[PDB]
């Protein structure tokens, strides 16, 4: 049994939007933070700098302005920093007018979700798993190895600027990564071992989103206030604890994030608390790892995760065969966080068991599944451009 979103932490109810926003938000924010992702220690660092260093205006045949940035964290050129790949569709900035983006993390580098040679190839450490490998290094060959998540000209041919960092710039994706992440230069001081509620790859995955939506702010071709945040899988957990934690992005979309992402743990089902924690024991808090086997003394669930991106609108999706991302329990937590949802007016799915597949369900609460195994497809990204036609605020009053 899950707690409720809409009782307090001393037991009283929340009955308005305001003390939703003021009160029961911050709540499960510092909930969130202890328990499961770990604390963000500071939102915007002061002195971030933004350094465009390539721009080309007939990119993808004329269809787009491509430029690279770099984010640095610091004023010092010795900061951390990461590397923001954007595409704008040239078709939107030609009638003078900025852009809606898309914002996601990518898995193996920038060069990895289209094949445009132009494309600076990461310079930094790639995993194992990423295609076509190099000793960890990036090749001519991995370019576009990762597209198939990623269908730029048709999101550009909705008129959509494609925003992306890999997330590796941030947290290397590796047990070790956060001694070599922002993490470990954003704090900690003089000590080796990390706080039982330090951040780990999420929470940082997470603050890049922002960071990348700062440099998005300053840039004339976008609206930084009708940005969709989305990631698939790991990275999706990250865009959900972005969204919740940061109410500027204006969209958000959980492809497939599965266990502390959008699944409930409550619910044992497909991998656990114990599993993820045991596999990937840097991706969330030390303090996570007490509710190893033990997920019913989680003061939380992962239906307030969602709840706290509320009233903004969120997509929650499932693949059929995905069973260890568990998309009943995905499909349960956007049930569980309907009644914050409601409360601001908004409407989820309708009926209370998983939709039939490519039928997706609900207002600006929204959910489908489609056939197949885990990953991103073309089929997702046309519910997702279909989802930010309707509901991405607009650019009028
Ligand atoms: O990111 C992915 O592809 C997935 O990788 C692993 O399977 C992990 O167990 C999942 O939690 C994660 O969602
Ligand atoms: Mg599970
Ligand atoms: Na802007």
């Amino acid at each position: 049994t899950l707690p409720d979103p809409l009782v307090g932490a001393d037991g009283t109810r929340v009955h308005d939007r305001a003390t939703w926003q003021h009160r029961r938000r911050p709540e499960l924010l510092q909930l969130f933070a202890r328990e499961v992702y770990g604390r963000t220690p500071l939102g915007r660092p002061e002195g971030m700098v933004f350094k465009v260093t390539t721009m080309e205006h007939a990119a993808l045949g004329g269809a787009a302005t491509r430029k690279e940035v770099t984010v640095r964290f610091g004023r010092d050129p010795n900061a951390p920093s990461m590397q923001l790949l954007l595409y704008v569709p040239n078709a939107v900035i030609a009638r003078a007018e900025r852009a809606p983006v898309f914002l996601g993390l990518n898995f193996y580098g920038n060069h990895t979700v289209h094949t445009d040679p132009a494309i600076a190839l990461s310079a930094r450490w790639i995993p194992a798993e990423a295609p076509n490998g190099a000793n960890h290094r990036a090749t001519e060959a991995a370019r576009g190895s990762d597209a198939q998540k990623w269908p730029v000209e048709q999101i550009l041919a909705r008129g959509y600027a494609v925003a992306t960092v890999y997330c590796g710039d941030l947290c290397p994706d590796r047990p070790d990564g956060l001694n070599a992440s922002v993490a470990s230069w954003l704090d900690a001081a003089a000590g080796d071992q990390r706080a039982p509620d330090a951040w780990g790859a999420i929470g940082v995955w997470a603050w890049g989103l922002s960071r990348a939506l700062d440099y998005l702010e300053t840039d004339p071709l976008v609206d930084a206030s009708r940005v969709a945040v989305h990631g698939h899988s790991r990275l999706g957990k990250a865009a959900l604890w972005a969204g919740a934690q940061d109410d500027r992005f204006a969209l958000v979309i959980s492809n497939e994030s599965g266990c502390g992402g959008a699944a409930l743990s409550k619910r044992i089902h497909g991998e656990t608390v114990a599993r993820i924690n045991t596999v990937f024991p840097h991706w969330f808090a030390r303090n996570f790892r007490r509710y190893d086997d033990h997920e019913e003394a989680l003061p939380v669930d992962q239906h307030e995760l969602l709840a706290l991106v509320a009233p903004r609108p969120l997509y929650v999706a499932s693949a059929e065969d995905d069973d260890w991302a568990d998309p009943r329990g995905e499909f349960l937590a956007v049930k569980a966080a309907e009644p914050v949802f409601r409360l601001f007016g908004q409407t989820g799915p309708s009926g209370e068991d998983v939709p039939r597949v490519n039928e997706p369900s609900g207002g600006a609460l929204r959910y489908h599944i489609r056939p197949g195994p885990h990953g991103m497809t073309a089929q997702d990204w046309a519910f997702y451009l279909a989802f930010a036609d309707e509901w991405l605020k607009s650019a009028l009053p």
